[PDB]
């Protein structure tokens, strides 16, 4: 069966919170309040879904995030 996927960013001990907010705006076109909210969700919960779409589209988002130095994975949405 067909299924959509999500990209998840994970908290890490090195990166700056301000960097993550910028990366989400730059890579995804998100507004500042959206990017900051997602950043704080990852930082306070340990992880958060940052984007959603086809498996192929999430593969691109994971690669973009890895090149930025962020810990990203993808998984099917259930
Ligand atoms: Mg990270
Ligand atoms: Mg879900
Ligand atoms: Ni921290």
């Amino acid at each position: 069966t067909e299924a959509p996927w999500v990209t998840i960013v994970w908290d890490d001990p090195v990166n700056l919170m301000s960097y993550v907010t910028y990366v989400f705006q730059k890579l995804f076109g998100y507004s500042e309040p959206h990017a900051t909210k997602l950043m704080l969700q990852v930082h306070n919960e340990g992880k958060a879904v940052v984007s959603a779409g086809s498996r192929e589209s999430m593969e691109v988002d994971v690669s973009k995030l890895h090149a930025a130095g962020l810990w990203a994975t993808m998984q099917q949405d259930r």
